[PDB]
């Protein structure tokens, strides 16, 4: 089947936004495509990290992924640093990307108007991200609009290597999520929901306890028109909710609209709060099981093991081409 | 015993000056210290290379180091890329070095007044060479006057890492060469003897056939005085010759002068042409034996293997502190 590569930043907290937005679709797609979910712990190292925290967020995230329903028999789920071929392909690639490309990388604005105290890893992580992808011949990479630009580079590098040394890499393609379900903030209906929002009430975490979920939805921003009707502009808040509610409950917006035909936001919120709680419960359970179970490690081991197998071979062929070793 | 790291750039050609200057004394040192001779092929890929040429120059250099007398049992001789820890620790160091530090590197001027068509390799190799070293808890890095600047940075990286994550690395020290002589060009006695020279007549390669060694020592510049006497200034060419001669024949300069008392350059050169031919003959022999012998690979194998045993335990502790993996 085709292959799909997904790099997951280790952050131990994914919003109901990631879930609706992409996570969910994978639980299904994982039986059709060949999927690799790499906990890129080497990329997370370019910025300060607290050793313990990082070590912890890598478990939390793997645990989570399995809970949501990723099938370790069906797909490969590994930590990035446990497959050395990654760091090796990173260097080989660092050698064919010209320095200009990295600087003209629309993200290096982190230069801080002359801060100059940035970790070189910050200017150099693209070659590594290119490695990550090219190593498994991935055909598709599910990236957001914000990323596209990086997938552009790896497309380039790949083509550059392929031409200089011979067809070896598959030129990937940046695919997006199923469109329509763009989950906005709870406190600001125009802003996208993200872990990185400074207001905790703008997002709900898969591990938010009932009470928290209830409190946050209650605070969700609405309008004063008081009618449950979909309106991208004019009625943003209500429309965001309607999307969340729908995607999770499985009802159409129209259905939800009519069903709340003569009611107001008070009851609507209370009903939504519940369908959310009802949707996370099994996840928070399974997650906790996964976290304390020794089975996690085993799944991570057989994951690396499955990854490494492919990587090793890819690296081996690269060295052959480049002309390294023996 | 103290450890000594020495990275050998694969080039398949080392000059009689390099042999005299450093190499020759290594066969001695190799008993008083713990030596690691790394054929650094990952660094050699920062600039265009022909794969076949590179694969070849890697064997050549190894065949030659043993030919010259390096004891694979006493010291460790390995290719850089056959020990993954290098490439791995490279990435971790890149994550703790500031961009400024890399740019202010007195050598990055290769950026050619706005060239930008330079591999990221040129800018980022330091973190790798820092790893090359640090990974072996080395004490002395035998460098040139010019290399010193790089040792400084790696010494820094060492400390930074030690203070942030704990005493783990050994701060290395950059020792200078033995020599007390220095070998000049054969075509220009003011220049230094080197493989990078555009005129072949300027140096003698440990693998130059006798007919060539003859033809190159003939051409060597002398003065017009016609006397074989040492004079740094005034008689540069003759002094250089006299230098090459002495070191290889164990005869003092005072002696050689007295010896050639009333003779001219004609004979002297012819004599010199011989002492060199004789000195290199066994070397070309041994070298050739190694080149067609499978024992060569077995030696590189047990080399990598001996090295990897130390490198891995270093990367393990490294990842441990950084908080990577499990
Ligand atoms: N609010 C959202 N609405 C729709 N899709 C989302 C949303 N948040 C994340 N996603 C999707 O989920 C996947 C991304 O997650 P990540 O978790 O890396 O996203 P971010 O939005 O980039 O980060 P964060 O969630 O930490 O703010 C992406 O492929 C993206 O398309
Ligand atoms: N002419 C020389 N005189 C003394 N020592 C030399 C000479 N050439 C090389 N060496 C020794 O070899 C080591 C250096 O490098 P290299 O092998 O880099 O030199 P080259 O042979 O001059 O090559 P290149 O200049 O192309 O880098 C030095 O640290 C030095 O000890």
């Amino acid at each position: 089947m085709k292959t799909i590569f997904s790099g997951i930043q280790p952050s131990g907290v994914i919003t109901i936004g990631n879930y609706i937005g992409a996570l969910r679709q994978f639980v299904e797609l994982q039986h059709e495509y060949n999927c690799y979910f790499c906990i890129v712990d080497q990329h997370a190292i370019t910025v300060w990290q607290d050793p313990h925290e990082l070590r912890q967020n890598i478990r939390r995230l793997a645990a989570l992924y399995l809970a949501v329903g990723i099938d370790p028999t069906q797909a490969t789920l590994f930590i990035q640093s446990e497959v050395p071929a990654h760091a090796q392909a990173a260097w080989m690639l660092q050698c064919i990307v010209y320095i200009g490309e990295l600087e003209r990388m629309t993200q290096f604005k982190e230069k801080s108007a002359g801060k100059e105290a940035v970790s070189a890893g910050l200017l150099t992580y693209p070659p590594l991200m290119a490695a990550d992808i090219l190593l498994y011949n991935t055909d598709i990479v599910p990236v957001g609009e914000d990323q596209k630009q990086h997938i552009e580079l790896t497309r380039d590098l790949a083509e550059r290597f392929n031409k200089r040394y011979g067809e070896l890499f598959t030129i990937p393609e940046a695919r997006i999520p199923k469109v329509g379900a763009r989950i906005m903030s709870l406190v600001d209906p125009t802003k996208k929901m993200s872990k990185s929002d400074p207001n905790p009430k703008a997002y709900i975490t898969l591990l938010d306890d009932a009470k928290t979920i209830e409190k946050k939805i209650k605070s969700a921003v609405t309008d004063s028109e008081g009618t449950i009707r979909y309106d991208k502009e004019a009625k943003p808040g209500i429309s965001n909710l309607l999307n969340i509610y729908s995607t999770l409950s499985g009802q159409s917006i129209e259905e939800l609209e009519r069903q709340y035909e003569g009611k107001g936001y008070g009851v609507f919120k209370a009903d939504l709060a519940q369908v959310v709680i009802e949707t996370l419960r099994p996840i928070q359970e399974r997650y906790h099981h996964w976290m304390e179970s020794e089975e996690l490690d085993r799944v991570l081991d057989e994951g690396a093991e499955k990854a490494n197998r492919v990587a090793s071979e890819m690296v081996r062929k690269m060295e052959q081409a480049m002309g390294l070793g023996r």
